[PDB]
């Protein structure tokens, strides 16, 4: 419908930029008809999800490197993917014109865009926020009588999740996570640095923290916002480390499991809320297995988790293997989910790089990666951020798909953007995850999966500077000679019958 | 026979301060009688390697936790301590007053100090250098005719270490790393960014590049120091990173399987250089086992390496994992720490005069080592300004020294005496033996027995709370004492 119209910053790649009557977009999707395939590609060198297609062979030799799908080795289950309206997103997008919003919301959540069925939502301030407040400010008020939604969710959150679930092309799930309790429930008595919940779980401390769960709950519901789950805490870690810079409440793994077994999972499944998941940890893979088994050898806390939530964020120094593959060992059917990623990275890099290709490859690097090891969803951290990758109170600037430039009423989307938008658009709620195996050592990652309808979806993804010819079996239906350019990932869609 | 004088400066614990006059120090070791131990201290609360006795009796009267001295297994055997004596350790030391360099190369090396027996040293530039230089960077030079050493090393760097060499009651060893190659042998032609060798394992720039090694060697030699070991590159992976602040050269492991064994292996065993050792990695842990099953598979490569060197950064990927696995893998060929430093998280502040924390991690990750058959500890910079420099790039880390230019003075900070805990009490020579524990505890615990068949123990309490504690020696008896919260102890004692 409309293409990427690219500007330079310097580095690796392009930006594609959007402003109030502009932003490239897809047609609406077209099944290739059987004996086709349908590709999707984006490169270095300037190319953006473009559509092409070609035939399937009914043969082939030799020859060189061979993909297989096993459509019998069938894995994890997909919940979704999607990105977190944070304070700092939200107050981004609406500091464009009405139309420039639009555009940028049809980008993420339409199928004119990348099709995100999740958003991550904040329980109050956190980092990327521009003050810092919880819904319960009036000291020892443990009946929340001064619980209240500020403006922060009333005029900037809720409105703009409204409007994503109205351009929806699928049905959206809300999750929601806190950083910090109000401070006259911890220990330490600030937003921040070192500090838990007073007392011990089954307390008054304990029960009322539980209690602002539902509240918040309550408070979404009356605004028609339905959640499809909560995290215990957002990094119940990094409570735990003195002079912590920013919102966090902090829990040992120990605390969590009494936390959930006594106060949180018995309040949420006596609340009209019952239905809402729970997942815990929501945190550095590096905690796993360790975490996982702390909480869920212990029934009583066990009962009241759906999930494992895991942060991308370093990471790095503990592979996928030894922490998400262990962890789905022991306990297969406690669902693995990505709830917060971020590029990073690095310490003599900018914190917001205009067109870096290299980290749209760690984006969907990391999503195979997660793939690989059934994890069944991915979730972005900033859906928008400025230049400066902010606004941020602590400066803790980080980079987002989608950067707004609001002096110009313009945005750019970068390749991280559409890295995800690989994997976003394509897989939908339900796909299941199959085998694929390769005939010969290479450089590629690829992950394939099963689309509810019966197709098949394959993502290619090629981190290094040389093409490589490659050839995807399909027993069902033969053969897809293609290439995959150096620095590139490519989309494969086909049917099956 | 003197004492810490103690300063806060508003974190969770003090430093000593050591001027030109006056340092603290230890006198003379002693041998206790069958029967006494004697205990050193280390306290949050302001002691410092603090010396009591003590009987070790034969009934038992504590009910808590026990550690058994476990002498009939054996482990690894030790190799050393030290730090690396940087452009910028040496500026920092060498501006100070003559007297209060004494001091404190003998805080370091000396009986009187902490028994330090590893210096690394830098091979030309790196980030704590105050400029980019390399042994040869006139272009061209393949046979490196114009090969030399500037004032870095033959004013800086090998004066203090002949003099670190005078003080040191036990032999020194000398460890070296190159960061860069000159950039006319890049790819780049940069000495940082993303970067390797031109061409191939046995070509020009290989062939010249090994060649720099030995002409490295040659010339340190003939300022009377020889080395016992070099690692292939420091952080070899940093050089695959586009963009790489500071000085590097690339190596994949197959091309440093590749280098060793076509260029670097065979021209130090054809040069004068032969017994010098090899080390291979000198990078994060997370690369293993994956970088040792690379290069050690090959008997071309592994027929010249020694020993893996790993960097403690960047550990926060499991102990078990990584030095565990690849002892498995690889039980003949030595673990060694080539560089540890902290490592301040965002909100920090490179240099927290006083932390208790950052004491606590270098000997929380010295354990950690030396339980996963780790032969030695080599520290970052010897020493640093209050600022973390000289770094020409920028400051990150801490120092257990922090010298003080405008006062005549330097600190020692808790991570010198954590680190002496153990370098001060274990010599080369050194055996690490099995301590056994009775029940789960929050400390962490190791033993080792000395060459002269005593016995060490280190007890570290990262937690707030006095753990009450006995210690076992089959051959001797019990040894009650308390474990004080963060405390750091060691223990001595003879065994006949
Ligand atoms: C919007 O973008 C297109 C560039 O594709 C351009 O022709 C149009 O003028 C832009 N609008 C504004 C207000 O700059
Ligand atoms: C050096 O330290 C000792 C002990 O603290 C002290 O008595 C002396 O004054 C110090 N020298 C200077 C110049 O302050
Ligand atoms: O608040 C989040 C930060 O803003 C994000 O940059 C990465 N760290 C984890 C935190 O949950
Ligand atoms: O030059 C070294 C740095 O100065 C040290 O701070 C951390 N490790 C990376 C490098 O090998």
């Amino acid at each position: 419908a409309r293409p990427c119209i690219p500007k330079s910053f310097g580095y690796s790649s392009v930006v594609c930029v959007c402003n109030a009557t502009y932003c490239d977009s897809f047609d609406p999707p077209t099944f290739p008809a059987l004996g086709t395939f349908s590709r999707y590609e984006s490169t270095r060198s300037g190319r953006r999800m473009e559509l092409s297609m070609g035939p399937i062979q009914a043969n082939h030799t030799g020859t060189g490197l061979l993909l297989t799908l096993q459509p019998e080795q069938k894995f994890q289950k997909v919940k979704g993917f999607g990105g977190a309206m944070t304070d700092a997103a939200a107050l981004n997008i609406l500091a464009l014109s009405p139309p420039a919003q639009n555009l940028l919301l049809k980008s993420y959540f339409s199928e004119e865009g990348i099709g995100y069925n999740i958003i991550r939502v904040p329980m109050a301030s956190c980092d990327f926020s521009i003050r810092t407040y919880t819904y319960a400010d009036t000291p020892d008020d443990f009946q929340l009588h001064n619980f209240s939604l500020p403006e922060e969710d009333t005029k900037l959150k809720i409105p703009l999740i409204h409007r994503a679930l109205q351009l929806a092309q699928r049905p959206v799930s809300l999750l929601a996570s806190p950083w910090t309790s109000p401070t006259w429930l911890k220990t330490n008595g600030a937003v921040n640095g070192k500090g838990s919940l007073k007392g011990q779980p089954g307390d008054i401390y304990h029960q009322t923290w539980a209690r602002y769960f539902v509240k918040f709950l309550d408070a979404y519901a009356e605004h028609k916002l339905q959640f499809w789950a909560v995290t215990a805490e957002n990094e119940p870690s990094a409570g735990l480390l003195s002079g912590y810079p920013f919102q966090c409440l902090g829990f040992t793994p120990e605390h969590q499991r009494d936390f959930i077994a006594r106060d949180l999972g018995p309040t949420l499944a006596n609340s009209t809320h019952h239905n809402v998941r729970l997942l815990m940890l929501d945190d550095q893979r590096l905690l796993l297995p360790h975490w996982a088994k702390v909480v869920l050898t212990d029934p009583e806390a066990a009962k009241y988790v759906h999930g494992i939530a895991v942060h991308w964020y370093l990471d790095f120094l503990a592979p996928a293997k030894a922490t998400l593959g262990e962890t789905h060992r022991l306990f297969p059917n406690t669902m693995l989910f990505a709830s917060e990623a971020c590029v990073g990275s690095k310490f003599w890099e900018q914190s917001v790089r205009l067109g870096s290709w290299d980290r749209g490859m760690q984006y969907s690097h990391s999503i195979i990666t997660n793939l690989l090891y059934h994890v069944v969803g991915w979730t972005d951290w900033n859906l928008a951020l400025n230049p400066e990758g902010g606004p941020n109170w602590v400066r803790n600037f980080v980079d987002s798909p989608i950067i707004v430039d609001i002096t110009k009423d313009t945005f750019y989307k970068q390749p991280m953007f559409y890295h995800l938008g690989h994997f976003s658009k394509f897989i939908p709620e339900g796909s299941q995850r199959v085998g694929l195996v390769a005939s010969q050592k290479n450089d590629l990652d690829a992950v394939a999966l099963m689309h509810p309808d019966g197709s098949a979806v394959v993502v290619v993804l090629n981190r290094s500077s040389k093409d490589v010819p490659l050839t995807i079996k399909d027993p069902a239906v033969g053969f897809l000679e293609t290439i995959s350019p150096g620095y590139s990932i490519h989309t494969y869609l086909w049917h099956r019958q």
